[PDB]
């Protein structure tokens, strides 16, 4: 709003109005894709960017590095255009020409490892392109940066919207940066906030959401901000995600589905709840993986 | 922010940082993109369809129909989604896959017309199904609530955001409808703001914008009310567009590409000029028309 820095975060909250159970809960969207890449993912990426520069580590020019399997990339590179970087995104062959095009029309560069390589491998080649001289690494799953952004504004955002109401935070989680940095600051508050996390039954596939193995959980991640972990099946978050569209008008990624599953099981549970689920994307993304056809 | 339909409007107004001539002027950009379609058309759909329950046309239920070449459709899907309408859509065969899909994701009815039958073929057909009692045609190009969202919503909002500021209006003219509301409500201002409507060179393409030989302007228009029309080249709307992505953040269609750069040739004629151009979408359903390609 001043610049298009200022149009991360503040994004709405808005009641489901046909799809919730009948028994007094209310379930409330928190719209992400609304950020300007129209993912969750600009508040960690414009959150890494920013306090670096607040400790002297990069100023306008720098190379920037990132491993990434999904919004992230898209995040990064929008922001690295926006604020004058270079970005260099590495990632696993099994990226979508998509979303390689959607990276590269902000003008990042993309860089493979092969799918067997993965994450770890593409971590790995960051590092020593960081070794080399060849861009500063930023880390998503050990950045404290990647919470940071969501216990300064999408919290307290969520605290304000709901006038304190909110009984329930539930989250799709994949780096857990989000779920994390809400936590925290609903943890200080002094009612009473229930932490629900997601992640995929085993054997389900939905894009941006982690079945963590309990040894291998991201670095920024603590098990005691979370209260409970709910399973969601892939063909529920996908069916909910077409129903959100159709009865709904939202339109939102696979991921989404499977929070607002969540979040009506949490609204069933519990009567009179006001639970808040984070919609993690816009659909736009989606159309072409063919997620969309019944 | 209640529901989704208080989410329509309301969009940021962002400086270019890099972009602009250095002779004092400033360029604003009223990000459109930002209504929960992706697209300024949100805006004259979600008032087509309040208006007529207004007028107690219409009750959650009833079918719609609409002739579409573009966003329009989008826009109208996510609308009968969010009120509760069956939505039917006429469209030329030219309209690209990945558009029909983005609209059947809110559960809207696809029907094809030929190219060669056009969009007049589509409005031909539409009349015939009303008339048959299949539906309400909307009529974007005749329907004064087009128009009236942006004098009652768009304009006001510019004049707010720029705190009586703006010199000069920029848009990209497709149906009118965003000129000739905005201009109704500038003119009734003291200050007098400079109207500048955008129209395609002869023989170039720009999606959303149209070239409208004079007897065949769109019913809604008013020539009045328009200032200055500038051509603007479909390579110029183009390499603008992609420069927005890798200079400013900014990633959005070619019709926005086109405003930027017709807005860019105003601020430079005019030093000190405040220049508000209208953005009219995201890139996202281009990526796959290969447009975003050097
Ligand atoms: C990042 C992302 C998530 C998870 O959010 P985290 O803060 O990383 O836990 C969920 N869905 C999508 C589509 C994402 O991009
Ligand atoms: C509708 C549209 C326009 C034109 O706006 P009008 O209010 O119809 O004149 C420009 N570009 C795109 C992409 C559009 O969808």
């Amino acid at each position: 709003m001043s610049t298009l820095e200022q149009t991360i975060g503040n994004t709405p909250l808005v009641k489901l109005q046909r799809m919730g159970p009948d028994n007094g809960s209310e379930v409330w969207l928190k719209l992400e894709g609304n950020n300007p890449a129209g993912s969750v993912k600009d508040r960690a990426a414009l959150s890494m960017i920013v306090e670096a520069e607040k400790r002297g580590e990069i100023k306008p020019g720098d190379v920037l590095i990132e491993a990434t399997s999904g919004n992230t990339g898209i995040a990064l590179a929008m922001i690295a255009a926006l604020k004058g970087y270079r970005m260099k995104l590495l990632m696993p062959d099994n990226m979508s020409q998509e979303r390689r095009a959607a990276m590269r029309a902000y003008g990042a560069e993309l860089i493979l490892v092969t799918k067997e390589q993965g994450m770890e491998g593409a971590r790995d080649l960051a590092l020593e392109m960081a070794n080399r001289g060849e861009g500063k690494l930023l880390d998503q799953f050990n950045n404290p940066d990647n919470p940071y952004a969501h216990y300064t504004t999408t919290g307290p955002e969520i605290w304000q919207q709901t006038g304190g109401r909110i009984t329930h935070f539930v989250s799709s989680m994949g780096t857990t940066g989000t779920i994390t940095g809400v936590s925290r600051f609903m943890r200080e508050q002094s009612k009473p906030v229930t932490i629900v996390g997601l992640q995929p039954e085993e054997g389900s596939s939905i894009p941006g959401i982690r079945r963590w193995p309990t040894e291998y959980l991201p670095g920024i991640f603590n098990a005691s901000l979370v209260d409970e972990v709910l399973d969601i099946h892939q063909r529920d978050a996908e069916n909910t995600m077409r129903e959100l569209a159709v009865r709904e008008g939202i339109f939102c990624g696979v991921s989404s589905g499977g929070a607002v599953a969540g979040a009506l099981r949490v609204a069933a549970a519990n009567p009179d709840a006001v639970v808040v689920a984070i919609i993690c994307d816009r659909g736009d993304r989606y159309l072409s993986t063919g997620v969309f056809g019944e």
